């Protein structure tokens, strides 16, 4: 994430917006871009100002149905095309959204209100994660030999494991579509994605770009929708094996319940409130940085923010406080523009839960020390009360509380004081999550213990979340199961065989003899 | 042959059979928890908000 | 001097046994199956480092012991290479238990024979018999590899298969440990082998395959030929039966072996020669890096591969550390082997002891700050007269990375202190020889740790602690300190060759010649 | 002669106008980020192949043009070792792509200066590119190793650095795909390099270095030094700042290069030579293992150096199978490496010629019986005069595996038929020869595929097929072929060095000494 951004022209932001609003964002079915069968649609709103950017096709289980068996059909051929083949696509994917990223940012900002100094990145990693597992493509059927003496050979190969179902959420759109399709497609299987009802938009793009890829029918499907109807749908329609989930846990565990019925292999990637751990002999000028990118951007709205502040008691009182200036300084504003640091929630509805946790947090004692309200003046002096706008918000408080305990997924950090290593690692510890936590320093025994010691998927030491794609990336506990990045990804979108020969005439008992 | 087992290699189903997979190195994947960890070498770039 | 009833566990009335064993029997070969002397008769005697009196001797071989010994590992590499790993895994486990068994004869033994002390030695035989336990579980894994299919074109798989006779040629300081560290896996692997151990301390090999053989290996699977450098061991390298030679000495060795190696072509691990250094930086655990550091150049009598040879202390905290230093030296008892209150022996033999004492004067007459020691060690913490031994007083010198005693290795307790302003300074110094074996730092800042344990060039590198080794990981240097890596899977490298093996699923196009 | 208006896709107009330029451009070394001669001015020539008339000549580089471009490469290794892995993956696309845009000139340059067929030429640039672009997504994972986590008292990790500036020796035969297969992999993992190619065909190498400026590499990166092995490659192998060296050529060479590197202990990975056999089995697909002998053998002019020289055909179909592929070696055309027609071209010189017919003559007076070819072409099957070219017609002797034309090396279109009585002999004599590289089985039973593959002594097998190679395999002989592994992964072992780095998560306890 660059410290400046360009800006888009005024022209093509026109462009997009007019594109939005003058057709209906369709599912993408059998190689064909195709409404709903009933016809009906459903709005997307622009959070800066909760106007009504566009329509999409309102999909149901006959979309999904049709949907379904389209991947299904195709994943035959497509499982068995060469991988140097299904390699060549997904760079031409990879180059596509690179030529459409102009397109791709604004589209994002105004359907899902990120910044567009968050969203130029996004768009290039969701290019990067096709370019990436592009590479991955010819070894996806690579793993080992056990050879036994000169008896016997057995040895394992992967397989394609079949269709996947991807369900996204609205927070980046095509940055956490893309980081599930790029694998599934380069992997052998075909797909059935179903985004966020919030944020549409992109997806149908994506389509668009897939198409402009050549990208055989049937191999990626789309279809728009709610998630009690369509997603519902494709949990459970029989010939969509895999399920790819990031949202709620307890979406997870609806869509588990659900995935029961046909036994489906599961890869959600949960929620979090993954704790940002301070200690006084840190380098407190950069953990100061990390910690308020890490909570505050993505206007917080991201599974892997900081939301909880742990800082040693010896120094709580001055870093907190500076952190309360920080946040105090934060640029609120129009996603649009590139000098805005947090802008609008995706949904009123979501600004409604989120300022529910405030009150809350107010209620159960939390000390609200900045924000905690709408924001009503941007950093430029504009009216923000059309938008869901949320001050960038700080609580001290124990972690115990409601605020502590459950993810909010807003711009809404709250601070616990702790005495000692043991107690920062307990309270660390003492969540229903467990993806991500940092911890601020300079110690190198100390700073691997905790790393060792941190219920988390992801820990990392002296730094906000800097990742390297080949790397395991998921939760434990509440948080998920699975794992996506590099090889790791292979464990749950191919299946393992293990083929026996012998060398010679073995053994073989005699029965019925 | 008939079902002759070396244990090191990965043992499960597909389809209606089950998932996931036992023996050696494979049974670890269920087990166990994966976890990355990270740390810069040099002071890194981070991003700088409420500048 | 019985200093006590028991020592290291071990009764006086069996160290004195083996002590009369030692003289009584000649240390044999052991060749195709039995010990035997060589055809001259010809033997050489192998001193006692505490007091230079002949502890016994050895068969000296030659050429022909040698070509005996290859034609043995090699026809019996047929069979041996084609052994159930599982059997091959019930041998390498019952040598461990046996090692186990003779423990105390072992210990003592190459206590007599090397010089260190009995503890020590003891430690060092559990050592030895953890190779072989370590190793036996390798054994079914030797073979494993990769699978490469094709999409449904082609299959392409990957397997391993034993590489061939190995000889294995071993240093003096540790007999047991080193020699044992290279045969468990050669074994484990499917290879045969042909030892040929250091002529100053030949004692503990012959021991070695006297417990091979109550484990009843087969015939020709292991062997022994004991004698000199130039005659036994230059006559290993040079014969055409063994394709492998793992090799633990000096650099200098090591260019005299792959010079006469490339005849053959062998393929070579060897593990030579170090400098390594130890850098204590202002904010580390100054009271554990004192320790540490204290430790890994003096214990061993200072005849340790991984010393850490050359003391880098940040200029600060150079005065208060390294004084530290010299007064942990000064106290340190120096006595004899068997004596437990001894923590520095005697060197392995006088020719040793007046090479190290060559380096000592080297040092004088370039500049550096003697601080204490530099000289024979005259009476034992006891007040004993040790002059009849090789004793050296544990030595520390103040001076630069750039002179002859910072530069080349000594192989005994002699230490060199040098300053440094910076991590820069620090890392440079530190690289700034022809060896990179291993390297210890002492820092307690996270970033600094890490960024240095990858500029360091060593194949081992040891933040704030001394050295504290895991099997599994690979083990070996870089520049003149050797190449090739032993441990785990890594030593599958070198006792093993990959093959690719590759079949077309269905009819492939075969390009059309003459048709 | 024009044979036709475009070849391999390439106008006749490119083919002349490459054909003068040689002439007219001497082929120069390229050191420290310039083209430059030799201090002394001197050069020599490299032959056309087809006609023996001068192409062109290369500058004779010695000590002086070596100790430069070595002490380029190292001076650049610092930075170059340091850059980041995706910059250095950028360079290796930038170099893929520039050797197709330059693609044509290649393959002309190379084919009028080696004597290979065109197309072949052209397809093995393709190759060349591939090699770069292979390697360019490993670069990224170069450091990349193992955790080796000791419960919660320890963690041990391992990572891989940049072993240091690499020595690139290459064959005549194929300069552009042989030398690039050394040259990729030694810059995606941060090595600089001085490659010193074959002198019997230098040309292409100057023509690499063109395209690697073009690439704008930094200065010292990639060096060449055109020159004689005994000159320009010898001073390389024994230069200092070279620590690594790659082989590509005749045993006899990696004996000599084996023994030179050993003053300093360089780190060597040979690939080279071969008498690689193919077994064919009465119960075989017999038109597929006929097109695939056939081809496998005189294929590339017969210098292939994993070239089936030897045919092992089980008794009952021998006379049957050998009579076809006779045949089929009596039809193969005999031309110009230019005309679009030709299956065999040239040999490399004519002192290469003339060492084939020494074996040919050899085999003869050895008792082998010839039954096609033994003989210099005179006439192409065109009719055309030949007589001043290097050619050889495709020979096919049945003989026994204990004759000399069975256990040497002749690299040329000449093969040797043997007979065996059962899979036991066949396998026999298939492993009895000083080599190991490649051999190819050919029979439809399942049991004795695997165990015949299992069993045969060679670093790649191939069942029921010809040679189809697939990048990331491990590829390399074992015995007299070579040793070390070339291919993905496996190439980093001789490229980067492995560390293995320490640290405790807990205060650990130290020995306690001097207290
Ligand atoms: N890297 C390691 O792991 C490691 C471990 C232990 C000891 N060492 C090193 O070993 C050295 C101690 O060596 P040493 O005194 O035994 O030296 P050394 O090299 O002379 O002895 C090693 C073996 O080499 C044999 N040898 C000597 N000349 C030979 C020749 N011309 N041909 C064939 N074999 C020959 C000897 O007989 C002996 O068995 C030190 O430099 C120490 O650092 C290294
Ligand atoms: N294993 C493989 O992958 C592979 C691939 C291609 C060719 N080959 C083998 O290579 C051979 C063809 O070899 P060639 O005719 O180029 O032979 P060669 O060994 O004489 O030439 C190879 C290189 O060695 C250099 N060289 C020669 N003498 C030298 C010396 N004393 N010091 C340093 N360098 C020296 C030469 O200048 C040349 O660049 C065949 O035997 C073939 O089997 C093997
Ligand atoms: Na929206
Ligand atoms: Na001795
Ligand atoms: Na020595
Ligand atoms: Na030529
Ligand atoms: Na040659």
């Amino acid at each position: 994430y660059a410290d400046r951004v360009a800006g888009i022209s005024w022209e093509t932001i026109e462009e997009v917006r007019r594109r939005l609003k003058e057709r209906p964002a369709l599912h993408f079915i059998a190689g064909e871009f195709v409404p709903s069968e009933s016809g009906e649609t459903f709005p997307s709103l622009d959070p800066a100002t909760n106007e009504v950017l566009g329509v999409a096709a309102r999909g149901g289980e006959r979309e999904v149905d049709r949907a379904a068996k389209a991947a299904h059909e195709a994943f035959q051929r497509w499982s068995r095309t060469k991988a140097k083949e299904r390699k060549r696509y997904l760079l031409r994917i990879a180059e596509l959204i690179e030529k459409h990223a102009d397109e791709l940012a604004v589209m994002e900002c105004l359907d899902a209100g990120q910044v567009l100094r968050i969203v130029r990145a996004q768009v290039a990693r969701a290019a990067e994660n096709f370019a990436f597992y592009a590479e991955y493509a010819e070894h996806a059927m690579e793993d080992r030999t056990f050879p036994v003496d000169r008896d016997w050979l057995y040895y394992t190969v992967r397989v394609p494991a079949g269709p996947v179902g991807i369900i996204t959420p609205w927070n980046a759109p095509l940055m956490l579509s893309t980081w599930r399709i790029a694998p599934a497609l380069a992997f052998g299987n075909t797909v059935v994605l179903k985004p966020a009802e919030w944020s549409p938009f992109t997806a149908t793009k994506l389509a668009e770009i897939l198409k402009e890829a050549d990208l055989p029918p049937g191999v990626f499907n789309l279809v728009q929708g709610f998630g009690e109807e369509a997603g519902a749908a494709l949990v459970a329609h029989p010939l969509v094996p895999l399920l790819t989930l990031t949202g709620e846990t307890e979406t997870g565990k609806i869509v588990m319940r659900n995935a029961a019925d046909h036994l489906k292999r599961l890869s959600p990637e949960l929620g979090g409130k993954s704790p940002a751990l301070v200690f006084a002999d840190a380098d407190l000028e950069r953990a100061l940085d990390a910690v308020v990118f890490q909570i505050f951007s993505f206007n917080g709205e991201r599974c892997t923010a900081s939301s909880r502040l742990l800082v040693e008691e010896k120094i709580f009182e001055d870093f907190v406080g500076k952190v309360v200036e920080r946040a105090r300084a934060i640029r609120v504003g129009h996603p649009l523009d590139p000098e805005t640091e947090v802008g609008p929630l995706i949904h009123p509805e979501h600004l409604q839960r989120v300022l529910g946790y405030v009150e809350a947090g107010k209620r159960e004692g939390a000390r609200l020390l900045v924000g905690g309200e709408r924001a009503k003046t941007s950093f430029r002096g504009e009216d923000l009360s059309r938008g869901n706008y949320l001050l960038p918000t700080v609580f001290v408080g124990e972690n115990h509380m409601k605020i502590a305990q459950e993810e909010i997924f807003g711009p809404v950090l709250v601070a616990i004081p702790f005495k000692d290593e043991e107690e920062a690692l307990r309270k660390a510890n003492d969540t229903k999550y467990g993806l991500a936590a940092y911890v601020f320093t300079r110690d190198l025994e100390r700073a691997h213990r905790l790393a060792l010691e941190l219920e988390a998927g992801m820990v990392y030491l002296n730094s906000h979340n800097v990742r390297h794609l080949p790397t395991p990336f998921g939760g434990v506990k509440g948080s998920g199961d699975r794992r996506e990045g590099g090889t790791y990804a292979l464990d749950f979108y191919t299946d393992l065989k293990t083929i026996a020969l012998p060398l010679r005439p073995p053994h073989v008992p005699k029965f019925g003899k």
